[PDB]
């Protein structure tokens, strides 16, 4: 057991394994959406650093921090490699289904895991979208609380297969090629994201959680807090966000 994979049991407040199996993923994932959010903090803060294996155990497990899709889904392709899963990174093209056209290009990060011959995606970064288990490849819908995912082979101009996803109908979440990647394009998509002006996450705070019951979501003006069947919406001042960061979502810069 590497100090990386402690420190991420830790994190997730899951019992330690010295053997880490395929049908605890979904587990894991769950646990890492209920403990890890989606936070673009440190892009405002200027203080992001190079995405490696140590920067990101510091940032994400250590000083208790989340982060977007380059930092999350990087953080469990370490934790997964040393678990002694057959990893890989790749990039691709969020959409942006309301507009109807194309996010940054080349925005996205995720991890493809093999096991038993076949192909998972393992997605933990896109924001509060998350299938909380692997999506397989061969096209099966995944089933979980943020709405329902599935993978299908399909020529964009942004990948080579895409992720679907609805809840009322199938769209597109994003396109990615199925072509490997490293660090390097990881941050490669981080300068995207702070730099580019059509960024998303370059402009205001914006963090999101999954919960018990549902999900919370914070920015600079106010809090939303999604259970079942009830939904809060109400103004955030610059006093109360703070103790929200800290309270809600473990945050403290
Ligand atoms: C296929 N598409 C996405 C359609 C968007 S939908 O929400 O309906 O799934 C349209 C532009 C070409 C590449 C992406």
């Amino acid at each position: 057991m590497t100090d990386f994979q402690k420190q991420f049991f830790a994190r997730l407040h899951i019992e330690e394994k010295d053997t880490v199996s395929f049908e605890d993923l979904s587990n894991i994932m769950y646990a890492m959406a209920q403990t890890v959010p989606f936070e673009n903090l440190n892009i405002l803060e200027k203080n992001f650093k190079e995405i490696s294996k140590e920067n990101l155990k510091e940032k994400i497990l250590v000083n208790n921090r989340g982060g977007l899709c380059y930092e999350l889904n990087p953080t469990m392709y370490y934790f997964l490699k040393d678990s002694g899963f057959d990893v890989h990174l790749v990039s691709g093209t969020v959409y942006n289904a309301a507009n109807s056209i194309w996010a940054v290009d080349s925005g996205h990060i995720a991890t493809v895991l093999t096991h038993h011959n076949e192909l998972y995606l393992i997605e933990v970064g896109f924001g509060s979208y998350l299938p909380l288990a692997p999506v397989p490849f061969l096209g099966e819908v995944i089933h979980s609380a943020t709405g329902d995912y599935r993978i299908r082979k399909e020529m964009t101009e942004k990948g080579n297969y895409i992720l679907e996803m609805r809840k009322d109908d199938w769209t597109l979440g994003y396109a990615f090629y199925i072509e490997e990647v490293d660090e390097e394009k990881a941050n490669t998509a981080q300068k995207i994201i702070v730099e580019h002006e059509g960024s998303p996450f370059n402009k205001v705070p914006l963090i999101v959680k999954l919960t018990e019951d549902g999900h919370a979501s914070l920015t600079k003006d106010s809090l939303t807090v999604a259970k079942n069947g009830k939904k809060t919406k109400e103004t955030v001042t610059d006093m109360q966000y703070t103790n929200l960061l800290h309270s809600k979502f473990g945050i403290t810069l």
